C-alpha cells in the first residue's frame, strides 16, 4: 500500500488525508494518506527515516516549508523561487525532488473562479512565505500586481525577487494607489485602507476558516462587498496539483472540490 503524509505542526486539523484521500477514490488511484506530526526540532530526521522506511511522497504545511526545501536533493522553479516547498516526491531513483503546488492551486481556484483573466490589475496584501510561494504562477498568468506589506521591506524583496517574471510593484501599505483593482487576494495571517477595498471587484483570502468568515472576507463583507472567496478550494486544488506530481493523473479539481464542499456543508 503506498504511503503518503502532510506534516505540519500542529497537523491535526489538516483536511489533506481527506482531500487526498477524495483525489485517490476518483482517479482509482490505491494508496493511503496519513498525518504526520513534525517535531520542532526532528522533523528532518523523522522525514528522512519516514522516506528511508518506503513512503512515495508527502506535502508538507507550517511551520516546514522552508526546512523540507532544504532537505531536497532537486526541486522545481516553482520550490526554487518560494524557496519552500509544500511536495516532495521520492523519485524512483531515490532522489527527494520538491515542488511548491501553492502557487498554482492558487491560480486554478481563480481560474476555477473566472478570476484570473490575463492582465488582471491585482492587489496582494502581505508578503510572507505564503505571497513567496504563489507570486510566480499568478506573474506567469499575466497578473500584473501590486503588492503591499505591513512590512515594506519584505515587499521590496519579493518585487525584487520576482520582477523578471512579469509585472509587480512593491509599495507601502499606506501608499497603496487608489485604484480599481480587479482582484484583491489577502495573503497575511494578520491593516489595508477600507477606501482601496471599497473599489476592489474580487476578493480572495488564501485563508480559510473551517466553518466560518475569515477575518479578512468578514471585513469586505462589513463593506458591503459581496465578491469574496476564502481559500479552501486553492487547498483542494495545490493537493490535486501534488497528486498529479505523485501519480501521474490530474484528478478532476472542481469535482473533488465540489464533493468536499458538499462535504463541508
Ligand atoms: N496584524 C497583522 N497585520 C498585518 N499583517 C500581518 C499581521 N500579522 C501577520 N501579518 C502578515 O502576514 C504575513 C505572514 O503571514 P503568516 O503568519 O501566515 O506567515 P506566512 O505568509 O509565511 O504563511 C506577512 O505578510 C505579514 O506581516 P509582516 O511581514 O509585517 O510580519
Amino acid at each position: 500500500m503506498d504511503l503518503y503524509a502532510v506534516w505540519g505542526n500542529p497537523i491535526a486539523q489538516s483536511k489533506s488525508p481527506l482531500i487526498q484521500n477524495k483525489l485517490a477514490a476518483q482517479t482509482h488511484q490505491t494508496m493511503e494518506y496519513i498525518a504526520k506530526l513534525g517535531d520542532l526540532d526532528a522533523f528532518e530526521q523523522q522525514l528522512l527515516a519516514f522516506f528511508e522506511e518506503g513512503a512515495k511522497g508527502c506535502n508538507i504545511t507550517s511551520p516546514f516549508k522552508e526546512r523540507a526545501y532544504q532537505l531536497a536533493d532537486e526541486y522545481s522553479q516553482r520550490a526554487k523561487l518560494a524557496e519552500a516547498c509544500n511536495t516532495l516526491k521520492k523519485l524512483d531513483d531515490g532522489k527527494l525532488y520538491a515542488d511548491n503546488t501553492d502557487g498554482i492551486g492558487l491560480v486554478t481556484d481563480l481560474q476555477r473562479l473566472n478570476w484570473l483573466r490575463p492582465n488582471q490589475h491585482v492587489l496582494i496584501l502581505g508578503a510572507g512565505g505564503a505571497t513567496k510561494g504563489v507570486l510566480l504562477p499568478l506573474l506567469q498568468a499575466q497578473q500584473n500586481i501590486v503588492l503591499a506589506n505591513r512590512t515594506f521591506s519584505k515587499t521590496k524583496e519579493l518585487a525584487e525577487r520576482f520582477q523578471p517574471y512579469g509585472n509587480i510593484q512593491a509599495v507601502s501599505m499606506d501608499s497603496i494607489p487608489l485604484q480599481t483593482y480587479d482582484l484583491v487576494i489577502n495573503a497575511t495571517s494578520a491593516s489595508v485602507d477600507a477606501e482601496i477595498l471599497k473599489l476592489g471587484s474580487a476578493f480572495y483570502d488564501m485563508q480559510y476558516a473551517k466553518g466560518t468568515d475569515t477575518p479578512f472576507i468578514a471585513l469586505c463583507k462589513s463593506l458591503g462587498l459581496t465578491n469574496v472567496s476564502d481559500g479552501f478550494g486553492m487547498l483542494v486544488a495545490q493537493a490535486a496539483h501534488s497528486f498529479h506530481l505523485w501519480r501521474g493523473v490530474m484528478p478532476d479539481f472542481v469535482s473533488v472540490y465540489e464533493q468536499l464542499k458538499k462535504a463541508m456543508l
